[PDB]
């Protein structure tokens, strides 16, 4: 981030429990809002679009309760952001990407969910979360309810990894800190 310089690449690339044992050292406040992420990462305000991408993150990340950054939290990010399994993620990317708590998915909900994910990036490069989304629906319907189960999560994987490797894909290190440097 914005202190001491430091290489930040490096240290993202070799970041490993030195931020989460960082984050119980500093201050066991049980969880971390907006601005103790932004606290983190250098550019109090670089952009909208660095919000929304806050704001979307935080709710990706949340897959627990509130939408702060609860303790194990950070660390299970950082403990899947590692190499790791492939695999292994992916049944993570599950956990996530739907209501807290888990449980089934519905249209409207995963819309706007897309939508701050997709609001960190998109239009020229096309890649949208919500684009996506509209795919991912057609040919995939299940009832009249048009709600999706796990198992149309775990099936369109299966029918294709394009949304399985993008999950994958976009997860990455330097790629976001680059980016908030900008
Ligand atoms: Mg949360």
């Amino acid at each position: 981030g914005d202190s001491s310089s430091m290489s930040a690449t490096e240290l993202s690339a070799c970041k490993c429990h030195q931020w989460y044992r960082k984050f119980m050292t500093e201050c066991p406040s049980g969880q971390l809002t907006f601005y103790e992420f932004k606290k983190f990462f250098g550019l109090k305000n670089l952009s909208e679009k660095s919000n929304a991408y806050v704001n979307t993150m935080f709710k990706t990340f949340d897959i627990d309760d509130d939408g702060c950054i609860d303790f194990m939290e950070y660390v299970a990010a950082l403990s899947l952001v590692l190499k790791g399994g492939v695999q292994q993620k992916l049944r993570w990317y599950f956990k996530l990407f739907d209501m807290d708590g888990s449980g089934c998915i519905d249209k409207d909900e995963l819309l706007l969910i897309f939508k701050a994910v997709q609001a960190i990036n998109g239009a020229e490069p096309e890649i949208s979360a919500e684009d996506l989304a509209d795919i991912v629906f057609n040919k995939i319907d299940v009832n009249g309810d048009g709600e999706l189960s796990l198992e149309e999560f775990m099936e369109g994987i299966s029918a294709d990894e394009k949304i399985s490797e993008m999950l994958t894909q976009s997860l990455d290190l330097t790629r976001i800190v680059s980016n908030i440097y900008n």
